[PDB]
């Protein structure tokens, strides 16, 4: 599925996820968010199951973006956890956690949760 | 917080998180889980905010493990999203998502959520 | 939105959510899951913001089902947290946590997370 | 566990959860938050597994609060999902989702996630 995963993906918000899957299970690339306090590309890294089950289960993967680049620093980081589902309309189905740096007093509201679905087209 | 983050951490379950924080915002290391379908070390990668706010906010970070190594494949991946809090008893406070690859019929129950707190001692 | 909310809703799995919104902010009804260790109807209760913002924001709400009725006991409970969005195709957009009763040794994997979208038609 | 659950609990933030567990699996009571845009008591309702497993598993439960009372309206709702653990130091261990009413353009950041642990003392 390294072939399957490698490439450019778009989520329902119009964000762009550019990724390369290595044969060793690495994920590397860039992320551009259509929303939030964000501009241009941000480095991402992650991991995926490079020897998935052959029973038509999806392929588990996840990755992280820290929302700091040369343009902006949102003092936050998102991780997406999900699975790649192959076939005619390939999808990465995710849930994500966004944590922003807070004081201890604000720690209770430090983390957003959502869900993003990525496809190969817009 | 490069120095602050780099090192060996343990969570409340007795899992071991060995990480290096690069100056470019990279996290690299290994993870050993005291629980689940897991043995020995697994590669992790992630990102952290390499220029955090100076108002006493934590430092946002996240990382991923795909639960495949030379011993086992759990066909799953966990992402931790959280913040590093410096000082006498330093902490990484996280929330995590564990997605396991499923059929589309089992997709609704593909994801676990939890929270791990990491300290520099057991 | 009392009127808007009250009635029969269906999610993307084919589950059926039958609810009455009281004027005091109460939600009462039954839930039938198309998936999992579930048969027939289960009691639900919840709350909703009975005086929402008038700026086009959704209406916050949540509810709980404990997965025990006269047929089955899954020893678990789901809460849905989300918002009701009015207009031509009304939606309830949710995220949910499902916790199942565990031993302390299995507590780390006690909780599932997902997202359900409910509409007035199947 | 009806007697077990019924009563006053406190979480790690100093919030106060006052609950009655009915024989039919109902949870009714009030919640006061030590944090956020909250004052005084708010109605809660929820459900719990009134016939738990006898193998030393916890008891599943959940409840909702809509953050509207006679003082304030935060246009939001939290659901807690978790389990009651009996014994010398009884605990309710939860994860929670807080959704606030948003426009469709801000839906992606409408939901916070956390974890609260409740005990019988502060
Ligand atoms: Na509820």
């Amino acid at each position: 599925d390294q072939a399957g995963i490698t490439g450019t993906w778009y989520n329902q918000l119009g964000s762009t996820f550019i990724v390369t899957a290595g044969a060793d299970g690495a994920l590397t690339g860039t992320y551009e968010s259509a929303v939030g306090n964000a501009e241009s590309r941000y480095v991402l890294t992650g991991r995926y199951d490079s020897a998935p089950a052959t029973d038509g289960s999806g392929t588990a993967l996840g990755w992280t973006v820290a929302w700091k680049n040369n343009y902006r620093n949102a003092h936050s980081a998102t991780t997406w956890s999900g699975q790649y589902v192959g076939g005619a309309e390939a999808r990465i189905n995710t849930q994500w956690l966004l944590t922003y740096g807070t004081t201890e007093a604000n720690a209770w509201k430090s983390t957003l949760v959502g869900h993003d679905t990525f496809t190969k087209v817009k």
